[PDB]
């Protein structure tokens, strides 16, 4: 049905050349989509390029380091003169002898500052699309990053739903099958099937029951 | 008994000055604790030291910015000195036209770098201790920020656990009496009496239920 369709929409998702970035550009290539992706080596990102259209999936991409604020810039100027000023998906998928507290620091900022910016330069696009989808895609360093991008989602989804824009957060299992696999979960919640479905932070995890009780990651 | 005791343990609290900080510095020293403050206004933090010796309470404080890292540092080494390298509790507390992606980053990571780079360099005098304490006292920004805070929180309670260091993490409430009454909690989780609880984050809300059904912070 047209609610199970992702046909024609335009897509978004950052670090496509590998990964679940690379699983979820193929997730929504396989529905029709159509998708522009960045990477910062251009050979990478050619051969990924290469590999699908001749697939059949309609993918284009562009140079980029996501960690700088002049190249997001650069990235959504590409994104909307491509799409026409509309975006209705937007995948925030996050970059992935021991770390100091400054690294500890660096690497969540980063990762919180590409995150919401991104989601920022996209706003208009997205509320453009009159049905827009955002998805944050992302030890210790990780869970502290995954924590802060959880609340962000389900602020983002409650800050602009009038604008017709969904906000969910996704993250892989600490333990099991591929990760890559999470990719279908992705392409669900971005469905018009899943319009009523926003502000979640799932954890496909495999999760572990101890003298009957249960825990997961939190 | 002396399970509920606090008398002459040594703590550390960041920015007793005001606010919950200096609500949790006064609990303290009404029940007896060695308290060490800090605060970057000079003059306010010999106001307090001023007001709270006459009480017959027992702090003494040094002038800090606790976002710098060499102000970190010193003030780590002043609380050695004078503590003769044993510490029961660190307190870290988190200090609190439109904010900006680098606004959102910058406070994050400044106060997640601090708050991490404090517990570090407390460590070994925490281990010293043979029972130390942490606690992390600490809307959008505040929201990722607590996100992250919580999950730090956590992974030091299970990391530090055989140094015999607890951490646990308490937020005032969002839904309220002054936020201040907090204090009594986070004394409570620093007594012996509270030795095997770890890895909490606690937010004391007065929450709501709406058709029966509850709602708290998350």
């Amino acid at each position: 049905s047209q609610r199970w369709s992702l046909k024609a929409k335009t897509v978004l998702v950052t670090g496509g050349t590998k990964g679940i970035g690379h699983a979820i550009v193929e997730e929504f290539a396989g529905f029709g989509a159509v998708i522009h992706t960045c990477a910062r080596n251009e050979y990478e990102l050619n051969e990924c390029l290469s590999k699908w259209q001749k697939k059949g999936f309609q993918v284009t991409g562009s140079v980029c380091d996501a960690s700088l604020r002049p190249e997001r810039e650069k990235l959504m100027q590409t994104v909307s003169s491509m799409f026409g000023g509309k975006l209705d998906i937007l995948i925030n998928n996050l970059g992935a002898l021991d770390y100091t507290a400054e690294d500890f620091s660096f690497h969540i900022s980063t990762n919180l500052e590409s995150a919401y910016h991104l989601s920022q330069l996209a706003h208009p696009l997205l509320k453009a699309s009159g049905c827009g989808n955002i998805i944050f895609m992302s030890g210790s360093i990780y869970s502290a990053t995954k924590g802060a991008l959880n609340q962000l989602a389900r602020n983002l989804a409650c800050e602009w739903a009038s604008d017709g824009i969904r906000a969910n957060a996704v993250a892989p299992a600490v333990i099991a099958g591929e990760p890559e696999e999470v990719s279908s979960l992705v392409a669900f919640l971005c469905m018009p099937a899943a319009s009523y479905i926003t502000g979640q932070t799932i954890c496909v995890d495999g999760g572990l029951t101890v003298n009957g009780f249960s825990y997961q990651p939190q």
